[PDB]
């Protein structure tokens, strides 16, 4: 409660012996031992430097229990910019080898669901009534770096409803499996099209551990309205990206730091929606093309494996 | 698969800007911002230096989900030596100012339960039958640094059964509330005594997150047989300590790094348990005295507040 000087122990042989024992550095997976030794040592050193008290350490330890009970570790990874950091490093790798000329990547987020039924060329993906969102058409072409259309590319799409909730993750009810999620296989013309409704921005669960820490930091936990994409096709690297809805006031204040200048396409007002199966004549239209990068020596060294949900 | 040079982006302006934004370090709690800025920046820098891949990062992220789901964050804190590290730092504090003369501290561990009924001088704490454990008597005096008995000290004791399980945390069933957990208030002579059963060493839940990571590090998750104590007294600092059962082959291979050479008292065989209320005539006996350290200006600046179970 009263300030005192930190007593420094990190460089002592006892602490260094403890770090080597606990990480088992130098059976066991050597790479995991190496990573643990470095992260544990950095934590010990930070506790020494900032005089992080046992009360503070146990608050952090018990915070991790709540974070996992909430299922929110990946949400915090986005909120603390760790997920953006991974893109920064992948972007720097692409810049060094000259693979940075396609549509830019941005974060995947934690809300992808595998298994959407694949449609030929066009998918209508709003399965459930949403009185609060107007119809939205997203369309474009999948091309390579040379401008030619990519046949048989798989474009997957997911976004939120007018309350900012995703199917499979709705805390107010159970949406239909794959509501506002689709997948289209492009034809020879490389064209894809999604017919859906306009999303609104996401907000962290207000009593969740992510928002609790953000609240303590003085930060909001909101995202601007956006739509996610995967684009997969042989001969190209797997594209993970997004675009933001034009004009959202949170576009340059995303709590997950995912907005990119090239990922803010214009939205157009259009008519004749009924002829497209849309629920209203006037609709908003976004033209967005995906420019892919090629595999190098047949390899995609930036595809990411992580725990992902799946549905019927 | 093939080796390449790790990209270095940490010292770029974009990363430094991202770190300041994410920690908000520069509304909010300044101390939390400071700690987050440091811990998050260290993590980014570690990712650069070791070229930690996204696949690796996400495995750690999803591991954290499992760790919290299992409710094991504090178990891993002990298993990775973090809990011992906190004691190393408190011990160095005491040494610097000359408060290091008493019974040594060691780790609390995550299995304390508040509320044991305070008995006078002696508590019998084995409520549940355990055919795998013989009787154990633990007895001693609570004194200050000057050797005078401390009257009214509260000595709390908790430990495992012969399967290595604690009441309130037993995976094979439900023990009685406060089984193998006791509280004793010393009288004028400073003496305490617990009548209990002999513990067996603890092992991490085999399918839990802590053992999963220890397995990946090539480490076991076992503790020697031991007994925990709190000693709370109005004029002294609160002592958190333990002792290990003499002769346990894991005394010098504790996965939580909590063994101290001053905390391994002799065990002697005795007879006469019936008159003590023990379930058998023959029993094992441990004399263990607590030497407390005084408060400074009536304050205890080493007492630890953390989430604790109660019953
Ligand atoms: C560094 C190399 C890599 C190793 C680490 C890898 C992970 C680093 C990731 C980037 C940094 C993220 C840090 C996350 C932990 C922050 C915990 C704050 C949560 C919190 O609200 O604690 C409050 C107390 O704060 C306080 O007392 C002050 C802040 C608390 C200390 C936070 C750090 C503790 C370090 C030990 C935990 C292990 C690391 C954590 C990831 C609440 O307190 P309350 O009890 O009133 O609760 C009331 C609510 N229910
Ligand atoms: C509780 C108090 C004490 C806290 C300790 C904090 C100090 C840091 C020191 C320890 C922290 C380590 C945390 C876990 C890292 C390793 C977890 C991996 C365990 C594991 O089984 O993953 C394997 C791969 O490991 C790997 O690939 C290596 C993964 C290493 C990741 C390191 C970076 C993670 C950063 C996360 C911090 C996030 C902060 C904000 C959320 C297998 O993987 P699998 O997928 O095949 O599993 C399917 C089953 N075999
Ligand atoms: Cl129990
Ligand atoms: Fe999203
Ligand atoms: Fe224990």
């Amino acid at each position: 409660h009263h300030h005192h000087m930190s007593v420094k122990v990190f460089d002592t042989k006892e602490v260094q012996d403890l770090l080597k024992a606990a990480s088992n550095a130098g059976a066991g997976n050597a790479r995991t031992q190496q990573i643990v030794h470095r992260l544990l040592g950095d934590l010990f050193k930070a506790i020494d430097d900032l005089d992080i008290t046992p009360d503070e350490v146990w608050a952090g330890v018990n915070y991790l229990n709540k974070l996992g009970q909430d299922g929110e570790a990946a949400l915090l990874a986005a909120g603390l910019g760790l997920e953006k950091y991974l893109d920064i490093r992948m972007d720097a790798e692409d810049e060094a080898i000259g693979l940075d000329g396609g549509t830019p990547r941005t974060i995947e987020g934690p809300l992808y669901v595998a298994g959407a039924p694949v449609r030929d060329g066009v998918a209508k993906i709003d399965l459930d009534a949403d009185e609060g969102a107007g119809p939205l058409v997203i369309h474009g072409t999948v091309t390579g770096l040379d401008g030619k259309p990519v046949a048989g590319a798989l474009v997957e799409c997911w976004h939120a409803n007018s309350h900012g909730f995703y199917s499979h993750f709705d805390p107010t009810g159970k949406q239909s499996d794959f509501n506002l999620r689709g997948a289209v296989k492009t034809g020879a013309d490389g064209k894809y099209e999604f017919r859906t409704l306009m999303p609104v921005g996401y907000g962290c669960p207000p009593q969740g551990a992510t928002q609790q820490l953000l609240d303590r930091l003085g930060r909001h936990g909101n995202r601007p309205a956006h739509v996610h994409f995967f684009v997969t096709s042989d001969g190209h690297r797997k594209l993970t990206t997004q675009f933001n809805i034009e004009g959202d006031p949170l576009i340059w204040d995303d709590f997950a730091y995912a907005t990119r200048e090239e990922l803010i396409p214009p939205v157009t007002a259009k008519a004749g929606g009924a002829a497209l199966g849309l629920k209203a004549d006037a609709y908003q239209d976004i033209e967005f093309n995906f420019v892919l990068t090629p595999r190098v020596e047949g390899k995609d060294n930036q595809i990411v494996e992580r725990l992902r949900a799946s549905a019927t």
